[PDB]
DNA sequence: ATTATGACGCT
DNA sequence: AGCGTCATG
């Protein structure tokens, strides 16, 4: 009853950006936009591998993971960008530096954690109770919140879109207790507010359109931001959690897409999130351990406590490159090249992290995958990394790895390497 | 023959 | 430390 908490003591935003890879590549190309478009990855195997759609072409079926080739068959008109090549491999630097203006722009408004190359978690708390100590008891007008969908609404007692939009917007706002500073629902709704401007800001001054989600913690307003794609953002109230979860197949909340989800799904024998809250907390701990057992127990009710990290900066920098089927890599000299092109991609990028960062990596990280191993990686060891110089690094690389080699011949690799990774970790200021 | 990443938990 | 799992531009 009265000591129930019910996790509604924080605002959090999730900001993704929309197609992210396609957008960036049509703001440097204007015949691309407002097309069918596609990013792409090298190009002799079938036409390359795509990363990432525009919503024009994911109308046709086009999706990440395809084949340039077989998304040419659902969509003959599509668009397609390259990846650039450096070293012999994909280079995603001009996303990682687009990812970077965004970042920039979103810090302006509040502390972020970086939870991808295209998104980023807010904690708007502190934010929303500066901005109603401004309000002084005004109530929102839905003219500003002209891109907001409130979920759950409208409900009760037209046939357009941006019609159905906004009658759930005006149910909300007829409902809303604006002389509460401390109402749950009033500080989401003022969260939403400044997640307007704070997309508005990164439209203007970027370009990029972006979606998000507002609600009390991380897990609903990422569950949030996907309800309406794209250029959309959505609320997600405490209140709204019983009839969302109550259809929500399990697999769609972050951390129950893998195997834990489908053991939660086999085990009690249900399908949605809402039924997880006939378990008890013992209950759920017996099957999934102390840890996702409280967790699940709390998120199916809506509460979470994950904090948004204060982290705007990626924790490694990593190069790797796969060598799939008949490009394995057999011989040493070819170890050693290959070695090479990732330290020297590293080493540019590690030289531009100190100095833009004011940071230096200490340990470099050498994963490989064998032929034949199911496993993505097959063998990870760490050694010290103590100078940024591409050929020191990938000596040392081959030096943790060269008693991998099978072969009774020095020149020989067996066997065969599908995949190289270099990754540089444990950054201390500098 | 997706591929190139990146975060975090377990022991 | 090294491995697994999860995410997916
Ligand atoms: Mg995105
Ligand atoms: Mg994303
Ligand atoms: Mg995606």
């Amino acid at each position: 009853g009265p000591h129930m908490a019910t996790g509604q003591d924080r605002v959090v935003a999730l900001v993704d950006m929309d197609c992210f890879f396609v957008q960036v590549e049509q703001r440097q190309n204007p015949h691309l936009r407002n097309k069918p478009c596609a990013v792409v990855q090298y190009k002799s195997w079938k036409g390359g591998g795509i990363i990432a759609v525009s919503y024009e072409a994911r109308a046709f079926g086009v999706t990440r993971s395809m084949w340039a080739d077989d998304a040419k068959k659902l969509c003959p008109d599509l668009l397609l960008a390259q990846v650039r090549e450096s070293r012999g491999k994909a280079n995603l630097t001009k996303y990682r530096e687009a990812s970077v203006e965004v970042m920039e722009i979103m810090s302006r408004f509040a502390v972020i954690e970086r939870a991808s190359i295209d998104e980023a978690y807010v904690d708007l708390t502190s934010a929303v109770q500066e901005r109603l100590q401004k309000l002084q008891g005004q109530p929102i007008s839905a003219d500003l919140l002209p891109s907001t969908y409130i979920e759950g609404l409208p409900q009760g007692p037209t046939v357009q879109k941006e019609g159905m939009r906004k009658q759930g917007l005006f149910q909300w706002l007829d409902s809303l207790q604006i002389d509460n500073l401390t109402s749950p629902d009033l500080q989401l709704t003022v969260g939403a507010v400044i997640v307007e401007e704070m997309r508005a800001a990164i439209e203007r001054e970027t370009g990029f359109q972006c979606s998000a989600g507002i609600s009390h913690n991380k897990v609903l307003a990422k569950l949030a931001c996907g309800l309406n794609k794209p250029n959309r953002q959505t609320l997600v109230s405490h209140g709204s959690v019983p009839q969302l979860f109550s259809q929500m197949p399990i697999r769609k909340i972050r951390s129950l897409g893998g195997k834990l989800g489908a053991s939660v799904i086999e085990i009690l024998g249900i399908e949605y999130m809402g039924e997880l809250t006939q378990f008890t907390e013992s209950q759920l701990q017996s099957h999934f351990g102390e840890k996702n057992g409280s967790w699940l127990y709390a998120m199916c009710r809506g509460i979470e406590h994950d904090p948004v990290k204060p982290r705007q900066l990626p924790k490694t920098i990593g190069c790797s490159k796969n060598f799939p089927g008949k490009t394995a890599l057999a011989t040493r000299e070819q170890v050693q090249w290959w070695l090479l092109q990732l330290a020297q991609e590293l080493e540019e990028r590690l030289t531009k992290d100190r100095n833009d960062n004011d940071r230096v990596a200490t340990q470099l990280v050498v994963s490989i995958r064998v032929q034949g191993d199911k496993r993505l990686s097959s063998l990870r060891r760490c050694c010290a990394l103590t100078r940024y110089d591409a050929h020191k690094m990938s000596h040392d690389a081959f030096t943790v790895i060269k008693n991998c080699n099978t072969s009774g011949i020095q020149t020989e690799w067996s066997p065969p390497l599908t995949m190289l990774f270099l990754c540089a970790t444990k950054f201390s200021a500098s």
